[PDB]
């Protein structure tokens, strides 16, 4: 019950869509002692401090590529939510090392600084793009996920648990598809570009993600890659919600984009454990002090999966109509 | 043209390393061949087996940008083969693999641009296509860095390409050579992972010739893939042991049943050729290039929309008798 | 001459940033304009609003010397506008402001000399004259570094100048634009700091034109100051709200009642011109310069011994009606 | 009473005028367990160890720009006096980054290393040149002062107090004015250069400064910029003490020099608190665990000041005659 | 008695001749809780894990030139054996900075990381080449030895003892003389090269070295340079054991080679203490908390030496015949 | 040829430092002499005593590679005299001595190659031959780095040599000058270490002339050793105090009874000359050199097989009367 009770939480990339939503959720629904936003931009932090004018907030201007600054911010932290990252796929293809420095080396420093300040639980955000990735960005998240999972194979005088939360497209995220079909039809959208007529994706709301991360804290043992069960929607149906009466030119594809997204690769189905509405991808490596992932801290039991299971988007159980999208737009 | 050129190869004391050096001495007119690796043990031995004037050894680490700057001084061609490739060990030492493979790639690129090297080819791997293990992810980032490196421009231009191929028959501590120490071990029990297991197979000599060919074809920015045969991991044992038991020890941390070399989501970037494949960059360059015509004037063509070059669905297969011919 | 030149501007996605880019495209013949900033959000948007061939974006941090080296490759002109300027936030995150503003300045200078950039202009601020807050101190060190950078010499010379001016009307999150969100907020209560509060006021467009003019005037080593109007912070509210209460919320961490732009102890270094002021270096250079004649052959003159260009004692003042004309 | 009793003290720039005087004062008047001199030059340390041949002394060759070395020296220290710096104003104008590295980054590393080794009290030396500065040097001290004051806004498992001590010209300092009018008249001073006939400065003795720093330790809460009440003297009267019978040519001004020095800027008078003979400039930012600066640890009460107060040299209460200067030369 | 009982041991350069032998000795003869091999090559570690397939083993891929990685590996270690190094003398002459980075800076980081993780005992391996050295390699070991000895002059909240073990040529080491006269006669040795006909060296077996290091742990106080009493053999007699029936061409000398090796320099005989079969070269500097090196932890008493003693190889008590060499080949 | 050349000398404010500068101004036509050292105290004073246009001071640390890069810009000759030499202090602060002497040497070499300096001479010491103390070990590594630095090659070549000699009579805080402050101290008690104590003795002026001569002789890679006299440490007191007691205070941390300058195990590398010795490199270079003929065409010759240049067995000795003539 309420384990953020009197705990100090630090969230990197805290000024982003997830960050503001996560901070908002934690402030409203928990007795967290203090909530630390760790990010770089003074503009956004300056703005955020005004809209979240709360004494339980602390803003540290800092970069996840700077270990000394992180070591200083995590000082006395209990829980670290790692949401900082460079995720604009095509921009990442043109700026490889930047994305590597922020996502890979950033993961690296956060883990180092958390261990040093003896943090209790750490959850880093992943992405479906990190499974059998093709673009660099996805490659940097895969390296990220791997570091956090491996970070558990440590042995300090205070067990620090490291877990990962992976989920697909965030319906209407700060720069996604939905938040475009609105910004275009607002400035006389001559026509809203599309791509492949097979394009499918997983879907979830920002609130669902936050809630999920918040709950993963309650059942995590450390080492897990939690995957929530979410619905998928073909990119066509997403053409009748923010401009059905406006044509949509066909672009086909964009740099480093897939036709379908993978959440749980086939080659990892033996590590995958199933639950009522979420999966647990177990560590591919073994830890010194092994844990039993079949029983979460929330005493929710899990069963393995089909030796030939593949949790992909091109074909999942749940889907969504252009109404549900507006009903949850 | 390698004539009178200076060539540096990171990870020069490795399998590919030794073989590449041997091939360059014997067949090219390279003026100088520089080996850049960390271990003094392997370098002293290698200098003994290759007692040749055109050879030069530099004790160095790719994680050291300053040292690379120093050693790439006056080099025309750079072959990047340095890496931590043990997949399961990379799973336990992720940051080590990231520093060597990813940062390593970054430094090399930096030193190469600085010393104005003409062409660079970095060695990739099939494990970098739709990767699952850390090693593959690092190599994927590596390929990316090298491909992106082509957008840099100054008083001098540098061409960066990548060569990607699967398992190397009898590579430094691989499977095939292991299926020997077992025969010698008077042991009668072959350790398998999964009857479905499949991989692409290229020879040390073939990989090396493909790199040399690539140098002559590259515009810069390509990921060259040689068309090589696949082989059921069930026959690799059969062939190298027609009689002996196969104890299914399961899968190791990070293994795939089949390795992809040209992902399905990249078929549109692929260009087919007589013996090879060029996966085109996914980004545009200041100075565009036409990958349909190599520098050797070889014409390439697009592949079918649902194309994918994997080990499972390969039209070529190594025969247990034609495999024994490799060794 | 910006004709056919390559221009890089750190902090290119900022207010001055976007405006400077717009002015350079529309009016110059600059061959290439490079935006160098950290955020992918602002850069993707900016590339959309400026869909032009001569534009190029580099995701980078001024705290990264290696990345700057890379991006300044082949650049002729460099405009340094990157900085952490929120005064109170700089008061809580001093080292952050020091790293970005002071170290940032240092790296840029280094990369500029390395890539042999012809001219560099760094943006200063009135808060850097007889400063009190951390931000101002960092900018003061910045100006100093840039001014001192002119003593460096090699096969190529690089000119470093600084442009200093006060508040930018309606700048990214300033006061004036805030006195709008309040009107919209249906709020009837204007937050003031002190009836005496005074500041210099220049427009985004004016600041930009002054930088472009400076490039054409600079010998290297100058701190250009434009003659701009002052305005009682009491009228900025009056003008933008002839009717509404003013609740004196006091002073914020680090504020001054009046901002100096040319200190009294520097009057001897000052040179007066038609529209601007040049504060001469306090040190001597290997290659001296005559700051009394800009490159546009504009003749300057010394000011009175007890001279000081402050906001409190300014001979020019923005009229609440002529202020509404800015917006 | 005697709080250096059995404490280990580390003083950076310990081989300088202040350092030798401070070490001398501490050795003679306290039961400090050990006194660590942290500086770079082997020559001076070598010399100092001979003149201060005391077992309670420890000399660490080190640079304040090297965090690892500092982390190693502060190990087990209780009190840190930070006196290291580059202060030759004109030399600083020609060597900007050097002065920045030593004074700014140096401040930076000392604070970091003190926190890491859980030091109790830290006092960094400032200078009147840091108030409304014009020269770079002064700018580096202002950045310094700001870092030390901000360093208090931390929260480690052992409160470390950070304070600053600022005062003007040190009568006859290792390279000042007085110690020149002697070195010139000794080698047939044809004429001793002067400047502006309005030039005024604050004055204090090396011993007074040491004593002041030593007492600031006894009353500091952490976060203060202590300013002692000291006298001022026009640069003319300082022309009749070490060569009244020798002319003085007029140079006018030197690189980055002011006519008058500011100790407490007008724009900070609201932060300024007054006491019988010293001031306390309060933090412009607020700390999490606020302290009451109106009551020092020495139970000395302070009152605010005139809303339009300015503690400048061009006009202060106390002044000095060319006798007092020789009477205290 | 058995002080490795339940202790965690970390040995850098653990995949080398010494490393494998040392790990082998510790696994077989002690109740060490865990044994950590710290080295760079995946090939060797991969190989070693197979031949030493023991649960009490842990392999960390790491470089001694990387402090952050070391800080992470020594975490929770009790005893550190430092065997990592670049020792190919001529290769070191052509790659000076490399050898300096690995041996000097490597020593530097290990000491730093051991202190940080509060290691109990640390023994770094030296070499007779470090006494009055001529080659760079030897110069890097001398700098190394000096750092470890000096490392004792520290004062942390957990005394860490630092000692050095120095001995000569390891009979048949991974790349020495003996292991050559075999690899040559195996591939039709036309003739096996030799040098100066005065060439003498000290000798010892790999097992003797391990055992010695293992025992130095039991009697060390910290600060010692233990030197075992070992025999010497002229390079001629070493020509009748692995090819007496094959001629030996005369090369004379090689880059940076001496005619004779020094173990205890004459100028240090006043620091040297003698024992039944090993020497103790005492610190040239004095520590704050001085120890009595005349009485080892094994209660073995030692007496000083002749004020003009020199422990060189060109003339020592024990020697060896080409039989003993094969009898112990 | 120092004519119209730019000379930088690290540790320029030191004993050798000041003397070298004085000799270069007075006798050469060097266009510029740059002093690169850390302390502002000593530099401000030195600039006063050397108020000359060709002088220039750079506040910097040899541990700073970036700063060295900056200061060596446009330098032709580099004299490396910066170091921590106090033997006992180096014994307590080993890493400090290693950073300054060893890393310091490394950075200087790096910056020199980068800025394409023509010739570099680094100051060594007798304590670096068959060393025992940390200081000597660091200098030995230093010499090595500099000697090895000659194997680097690019569009420009740089020559690196080392000058090695013993004690400098009355050097900044040495023995002789101390045996003065004792006389002045009205003290009647001379502190000795050991009646056998012996050292080589060269004058500040001699060391400086030998460096200047070396520049004119060097091919690059040599360790020049001047033939200088030895002197019983018993006479240095006798001479400077014919009457006063000698209280044997023993030996200090790291002292030798006698200092070697050319080790016995190096006699084969030595080449004898009229006034000096060249110890040849122990490694071979890409571009070999003939050290038997300096650039001044001085012919050298091999020494006897068991040769060794030590202070104990020197054929030259300073006479207590000819020593007083030095001072
Ligand atoms: N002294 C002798 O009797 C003797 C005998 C044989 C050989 N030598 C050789 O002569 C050389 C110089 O001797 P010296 O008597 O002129 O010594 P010195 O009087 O101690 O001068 C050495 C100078 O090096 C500078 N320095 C020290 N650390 C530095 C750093 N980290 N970065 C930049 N500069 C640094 C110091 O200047 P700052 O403190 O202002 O930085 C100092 O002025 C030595 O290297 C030694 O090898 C001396």
């Amino acid at each position: 019950q309420n384990m953020l009770d009197n705990q100090t939480i630090l969230i990197t990339g805290g000024t982003g869509s997830f960050g503001k939503c996560f901070v908002r959720k934690v402030l409203d629904t928990t007795n967290a002692k203090k909530i630390i936003v760790y990010s770089r931009d003074e503009l956004k932090q300056s703005e955020m401090a005004m809209e979240f004018n709360d004494p339980r907030m602390r803003f540290f201007i800092g970069d996840v590529r700077d270990l000394e600054r992180l070591n200083y911010a995590l000082e006395g932290v209990d829980i670290c939510i790692h949401a900082a990252a460079l995720k604009h796929v095509p921009i990442a293809e043109y700026n490889p090392l930047e994305c590597i420095k922020t996502n890979i080396m950033g993961a690296s420093n956060v883990i180092n600084a958390c261990l040093k300040n003896a943090i209790s639980q750490v959850i880093a955000l992943s992405t479906d793009k990190a499974a059998n990735p093709i673009n660099l960005y996805g490659a940097t998240k895969l390296c990220s996920d791997k570091l956090f999972v491996s970070a558990n194979n440590f042995k300090g005088s205070s067990q620090t648990q490291f877990s990962v939360v992976r989920y697909g497209n965030v319906v209407g995220s700060r720069g996604s598809v939905v938040p475009f079909f609105k910004k275009l039809v607002q400035n006389k959208a001559s026509e809203i570009p599309i791509t492949d007529i097979r394009m499918t994706r997983f879907w979830i709301t920002l609130d669902e993600g936050v809630s999920f991360v918040l709950k993963s804290l309650k059942r995590m043992h450390g080492g897990e890659i939690f995957v929530p069960k979410i619905p998928s929607m073909k990119m066509t149906d997403l053409a009748k919600a923010l401009a059905p009466n406006t044509p949509t030119k066909i672009i086909g594809i964009r740099p480093g984009e897939k036709l379908h997204e993978v959440m749980i690769p086939k080659d990892e189905s033996h590590l995958a454990l199933e639950f009522e509405d979420f999966f647990i991808i177990q560590p591919t490596i073994s830890f010194q002090t092994p844990k039993d992932y079949t029983l979460t801290k929330l005493h929710e039991k899990g069963q393995k999966v089909a030796p030939d299971f593949e949790y992909s988007s091109h074909n999942n159980n749940q889907w969504l109509e252009p109404d549900d999208l507006l009903k949850l737009l």
